[PDB]
C-alpha cells in the first residue's frame, strides 16, 4: 500500500533551516543594528516584496509581537489576488518602485527590506537603487543560490543582493521547489516563505533586543491574551502606525 | 542572550517545529487523502484565511511547485493592506463566508482548508459550517492550544476545529507571540505563519505523493529554471486555474 513523504519532507526542510540558522546569525545581527539605529534616530522600517515575497512584509506588519514602526509597502498590483499572473507582468515595469517610495515618503532616516527570491527583476532591483538614492539603508532577503545563478533582468545588469547593506539568505534552492516527489519528475515543497517568515521574525526579535539593551522602550503590539492588550494596542497604533 | 537573541530564538522556534513535526504526520496524511481523492474525482482545493492567516492560502496558490487545482479565496477586505484593523472588524461579521462560498461556486466535490489561529470568530466558523453543509470536505489549520483556551464568539458556541474533517495544529502558543525579549515584558517572534507555510507545503507534497502513487499525473507548476516551464505552466493554468 501507500507510503508517506512526510518524514522525507521534514528532513529536506530541516536541512535547509539548519543551514540557514547556522550561517545567517551575523547577518541577522547586522540587519538588526541597521533597524534599531534607524528607530532610535526617529526612522521607520519599510518592508516590501513582489509576488509571493510580499507575504514576508505582511508577516512583521500589524500583528502581535509586531514592531509598530514597521510599515509594509503592499501594492496590491504586485500581489496574487487581483488576477492571476498580473504581478508577473508588473514586476518588469520601470518606475513603479520609485513611485512607491515617493508615496510612502521614505527618507534617509529610514531602513527598507526588500524580499525577492531571484532578485533579478526590475521592481525589486529598482527599489534598492532608488532607496540608495534617497539614502535609506537596504536589507535584502533572497535566495543567494537562486540569485547568484540567474542573470539580472534589470537594466543595471545587477541583482538585488548587489545593492544591499545586509543580505539575508533564505537558503531556498534554485527554483524554490526542490523536493522531488518519489518516482516522478515532479518538484514541490517551496521553502522561501516558511524560512523567510522565520528570518523576518528573527530580525525583528533581534532588533527589539538591541533596543531594549539600550534602554529604548519600543512600541510592540500585545497579543489579545495579555492584560490591557487592546487599550495599549490602540494607543500605540495611533501614535506609531504609518501605512 | 547577553548581546544577541538569535540562538535563543532558534531554540524556541525549533522546539515548536519539532513538536509539530512529531505529532502532525497522521493529520497530514489524512488531509492529503482528502485532497488527492477530491482531485481525482474532479474537484478543487480551496484555501482561505482571515488576517495574517490568508498568507497560508497565498502560499500554495499559483506558485512554483504548486498544485494548479488550488484556488485561494482571498477577499481583500480580510487582508492587511487596505487599512489597518479592517480585517479584525470584518472577521466578526455574519454572512461574509456564505457569500464567498457562493462567489467561488464551491461544491460537494471540493475540499476547503480554513486557517485560523484562534478559530473562534464568525468568518472562519461560518465558513466551516457552510462548506460541510454544501458537502465539501474541511481542513482546519489552527493553534489547538489557543483555540481550546478561548471561548467561541460564533452563535453556535463552537470553534473552527470542531467543524473540520481534519485538523492541522500549527503548535503556536496562545497569542502567537511567545518569545520574551530578554529582560523585558516584551513578547514577539510569531510562529503561526512560518510553521503554517511548512504545513501547507507538507500537505501538498503528501497530496502529490499519493497521486503519483495511484498513477494520477497532477498539474504542478514548474519553476523558471526548468526546461519548458513556461509553456507547460500556460497549459496547466489554462486547463485548471480558476480564481
Ligand atoms: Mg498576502
Amino acid at each position: 500500500g501507500m507510503t508517506s513523504s512526510f518524514t522525507d519532507y521534514c528532513k529536506f526542510f530541516n536541512r535547509i533551516l539548519s543551514e540557514v540558522q547556522e550561517t545567517q546569525e551575523q547577518a541577522i545581527i547586522k540587519g538588526a543594528h541597521l533597524v534599531s539605529e534607524a528607530v532610535m534616530n526617529g526612522g521607520r522600517f519599510y518592508v516590501f516584496g513582489s509576488g509571493h515575497s510580499h507575504m514576508i512584509a505582511e508577516e512583521i506588519y500589524n500583528r502581535a509581537g509586531g514592531l509598530a514602526l514597521v510599515t509594509a509597502i503592499l501594492p496590491p498590483e504586485l500581489m496574487l489576488h487581483e488576477r492571476p499572473n498580473k504581478s508577473t507582468y508588473l514586476e518588469r515595469i520601470e518606475g513603479l518602485s520609485k513611485s512607491y517610495l515617493k508615496l510612502h515618503q521614505v527618507t534617509n532616516k529610514d531602513v527598507i527590506m526588500i524580499i525577492s527570491n531571484s532578485g533579478r527583476n526590475t521592481v525589486p532591483v529598482e527599489m534598492a537603487i532608488e532607496s540608495r538614492n534617497i539614502g535609506a539603508k537596504v536589507i535584502a532577503m533572497t535566495s543567494m543560490k537562486h540569485s547568484q545563478k540567474v542573470t539580472s533582468r534589470h537594466k543595471s545588469g545587477k541583482k538585488l543582493y548587489e545593492y544591499a547593506d545586509v543580505v539575508l539568505d533564505n537558503g531556498a534552492p534554485v527554483g524554490d521547489a526542490g523536493f522531488q516527489i518519489a518516482n516522478s519528475e515532479i518538484y514541490s515543497g517551496a521553502t522561501s516563505d516558511s524560512i523567510g517568515c522565520f528570518l523576518a521574525q528573527a530580525l525583528i526579535v533581534e532588533t527589539l533586543h538591541l533596543l531594549v539593551q539600550q534602554g529604548f522602550e519600543p512600541p510592540v503590539f500585545k497579543s489579545s491574551n495579555v492584560d490591557g492588550a487592546d487599550l495599549y494596542n490602540d494607543k500605540i497604533f495611533n501614535e506609531y502606525v504609518k501605512w
